[PDB]
């Protein structure tokens, strides 16, 4: 059950005067696709504050990539869902590793002890079948948000996004043809995606929706990996490529522009993007 939201003054919404004229705000499924500029987050704020929302993101910090948490989890601090419930699960092989990082009122980090794989790409993928944690998550978070750690905030990310299944738009593909996204090609893979299929690519770096939806794609994502490795093919790009089939099938509800995954270094900053949200670290 949901109260009603209290009197609000905000700008008339003008039926005749798109927000944004450059770029495709909702999807041919009506989702969503999150821009600056297409959303108020006052009254978003205010719907989702009125449910006590909590959101959980998961992060993976395996060998090496210990050394990210503390950029991470200090910029997530300053930017990441500012006002609602916070649960940090920070999954690595290191816990005596993980920086003490100072933590805002109503918001906490539980560190997950996890088995550290040899190659970079079974670490990658194998955050599936970790996410898919079943029964903590269930009864401590609404939502999921499922991200890389070698990343830093530098800009608002907040209940906007929150929606049963979002994906976000991978940077180096958004204004590219479906036939040149980088999905897994060979017809022996779960991950397969024919040329002339194909809504967008997205990022494996940044994905979430509720704990039911979250734990249904890790779960399929898992499943359709176990396949593969019993047929002796490894997707092109892990996980990502499982996602991707994953989100063909299954349309998220909410798309994120690549203002909420971005490489600086490698794209710069183009007029498109008013917003850099969520970067890539060096
Ligand atoms: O040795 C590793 C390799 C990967 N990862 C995790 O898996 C994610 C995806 O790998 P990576 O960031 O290297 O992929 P890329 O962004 O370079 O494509 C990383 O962000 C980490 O969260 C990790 O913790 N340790
Ligand atoms: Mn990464």
């Amino acid at each position: 059950f949901m109260v009603s939201l209290p009197r609000m003054v905000y700008p008339q919404p003008k039926v005749l005067t798109p927000c944004r004229k450059d770029v495709l705000v909702v999807t041919p499924w009506l989702a969503p696709i999150v821009w600056e500029g297409t959303f108020n987050i006052d009254i978003l704020n205010e719907q989702f504050r009125l449910q006590n929302t909590t959101i959980g993101l998961t992060v993976f910090a395996i060998k090496k990539y210990v050394a990210f948490l503390k950029l991470f989890l200090e910029t997530a601090e300053k930017h990441f869902m500012v006002g609602h419930r916070v649960h940090y699960y920070v999954f690595t092989d290191q816990p005596a590793a993980v920086p003490r990082v100072t933590l805002g009122t109503g918001r906490q980090l539980s560190v997950l002890e996890v088995r550290a794989y040899k190659r970079w790409q079974d670490v990658s993928m194998r955050r599936m079948e970790m996410i898919s944690c079943e029964r903590r998550f269930l009864s401590e978070v609404d939502y999921l948000v499922c991200v890389d750690v070698d990343m830093e905030f530098r800009d608002h990310v907040g209940v906007e996004i929150l929606t049963p299944l979002f994906g976000t738009l991978h940077p180096g593909f958004y204004g590219s043809s479906r036939e040149a996204f980088t999905y897994e090609r060979r017809p022996q893979s779960q991950a397969y995606i024919p040329k002339d299929e194909g809504d967008f690519y997205y990022m494996g770096a940044f994905f979430g929706g509720s704990v039911q939806e979250v734990q249904r794609l890790t779960r399929a994502c898992h499943q359709a990996m176990m396949v593969d490795q019993a047929n002796g093919i490894e997707a092109v790009w892990h996980d990502e490529s499982h996602l991707n089939k994953y989100l063909l099938r299954h349309k998220p509800t909410k798309v994120l522009s690549p203002e909420y995954l971005w490489d600086q270094q490698l794209l710069g900053w183009p007029a498109v993007l008013r917003k850099l949200r969520f970067t890539a670290v060096p």
